């Protein structure tokens, strides 16, 4: 969990402009949280890219999950393997707001990162999913008790992150 320059935003939540699969490798964190689907397909955005990165193994371990398990339910979550990337990895499941889903399921997605005393993580439900990222930073900071370091792949959005907290 060496991470380096973050941002400290709360007493546990911290922000950096980066990519979370390139922090993963430099970091080697004891989690890296995937913003999954409930069908644990990784198909693109922060999915496919960390997926690419355990050169597809990460999705052989998940369609072995959902054969035993079943799929999530919207705002929930599993651990699988990090594999190459970190020890664990913990899919949550956000609301795809552009689908219709409800947005108070994004506080029962963020209360998942609560089991894992340190993560690595990306801003839930801010990708196709729809959902204004400064309310998604707003919900984590609220709900999450345990120290997240937040990876922010775009700047322009990093810096209205900031400019929006302060
Ligand atoms: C907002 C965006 C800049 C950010 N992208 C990334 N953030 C950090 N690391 C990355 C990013 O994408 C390339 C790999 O590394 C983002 C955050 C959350 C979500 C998505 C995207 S999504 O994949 O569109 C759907 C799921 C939720």
């Amino acid at each position: 969990n060496s991470f380096s320059g973050y941002l400290k935003l709360t007493d546990n939540v911290y922000i950096k402009n980066a990519d979370i699969v390139e922090e993963a490798k430099k970091v080697k964190p004891t989690v890296v949280v995937n913003a999954a689907n409930v069908y644990l397909k990784h198909g693109g955005g922060v999915a496919g890219a960390l997926n690419k990165a355990t050169n597809n193994a990460m999705q052989v371990e998940s369609d072995d999950y959902i054969a035993t398990n079943g799929p999530l339910k919207v705002g929930g979550s599993c651990v699988l393997s990090g594999h190459n990337l970190a020890k664990h990895c913990l899919h949550v499941v956000g609301p795809n707001v552009n689908k219709g889903e409800d947005i108070q399921l994004l506080k029962s997605a963020y209360e998942n990162f609560n089991q894992h005393e340190v993560l690595l993580a990306p801003l839930l439900s801010a990708g196709i999913f729809g959902a204004d990222p400064i309310h998604s930073l707003r919900v984590c900071v609220d709900t999450v008790r345990t120290n997240v370091y937040l990876a922010v792949f775009d700047k322009n959005l990093y810096d209205k992150l900031v400019s929006s907290f302060l």
